[PDB]
DNA sequence: GTTGGCCCGGGCCATC
DNA sequence: GTTGGCCCGGCCATC
């Protein structure tokens, strides 16, 4: 395996917490050639790559939103159905692999504690839909282990990162788009750290177990 | 075909003008559902919470004219550096399977797009033999849309947005930033707009592709 | 850097 | 509303 290609900064929002088998309400890929990180008054937060994939979407979860996941997100189950949102089905499947597709590969997904949330997520969601193997041609990193071994070469939660770093908070926080902007940033800090940090440690994605399946 | 359920604001960025026979450099479409223009929330308004978001670059077949290169910042050199990929079959499905995840019927929203948007792209799916994916769709100039409201009540898409909002767009000349200012325009007076929308949505399909 | 509809033959303008 | 893991018995971190 050599060096990754894209980077596929990711994040979900859900009905819960792990333990509730949350079900995905939203999600953005924002796919970022390596070249856009390799290489690159100035400003204190690095400016998005001007040539960038994106995708963000809602999705209908089968069943409602703990009340603690809905303050925080903004996404109900009700508010969902009312803008006629279809449910994680085999057509967005579809949909994230021609996304994928438009990429040059390895791809290498990055997740902000993707190792315990996003990534076996991911996972459940697609196992449920027997498209366990979809994926099996990526790699994943979580950006918490990469921004630890980055930063220390204190809180490591997306917020705290990113006002450590630049002195200010990220806008549109708890949404899967505004989340990826920031991971975007944050990875943008050191971007040729980063870099060699995701080529030696990038991890096939299909080791990564569902988190209920 | 009675109330469109969705509105797909929609622009692209491309190597030049109609005369060049341009191709596509960049695309975003930006799904709304009709009730977020109905009963929208409780100065540039906030683009809804519940959105669907789709953006793309394409890899032309030709150069970009020195001009479109100043206006976009894409270069067909640069697309290549970032291995982007032509306009194909793939991509044709991409945006057929986003659009199946908004309910029917669906409308595109572009400005300038009787003479721009929506030909050119009938174009590129002309040349891959797809000139009839997206003929289920709906389309809508927002031009021709934003000159009746006014008029009830210069039309390039800054121009507008100053006149409304007093200050100029961020990101222009970009597909994302040229979708995002043009949702915000829309959301001056959604209840006319939806009215206009449903009494003009044109069929795609009438549309002839601006080459091939 | 254009030119084909829109305003009101022809000049203006809007997409890149 | 916290489980399951880590930074070096405490206390995060994704919703």
């Amino acid at each position: 395996p050599g060096p990754m290609q894209t980077l596929i900064f990711f994040d979900m929002e859900a009905t819960g917490l792990p333990f509730s088998q949350p079900k995905v309400t939203e999600l953005c890929l924002l796919a970022v050639h390596r070249c856009a990180l390799e290489s690159p008054p100035p400003p204190t937060v690095p400016p998005p790559p001007r040539v960038v994939d994106k995708l963000s979407l809602c999705v209908a979860p089968g069943k409602a939103c703990s009340p603690a996941a809905s303050e925080i997100t903004g996404l109900s189950t009700a508010v969902l159905a009312a803008h006629g949102r279809q449910c994680f089905d085999d057509n967005l499947a579809n949909l994230l692999l021609a996304f994928l597709r438009r990429q040059p590969q390895p791809w290498c997904l990055v997740a902000h504690n993707g190792d315990r949330y996003d990534f076996p997520l991911l996972q459940a969601e697609l196992a449920m839909l027997g498209l366990t193997s979809a994926l099996d041609g990526a790699f994943c990193v979580d950006s918490i282990t990469a921004l630890k071994a980055l930063e220390r070469a204190k809180s490591y939660s997306l917020g705290s990162i990113y006002t450590r770093l630049y002195g200010q908070s990220p806008p549109d926080s708890h949404t899967a788009e505004g989340d990826v902007l920031a991971l975007l940033s944050i990875c943008q800090w050191r971007p040729q750290a980063l870099l060699r940090w995701v080529d030696a440690h990038a991890r096939p994605f299909g080791t990564i177990r569902p988190m209920y399946g």
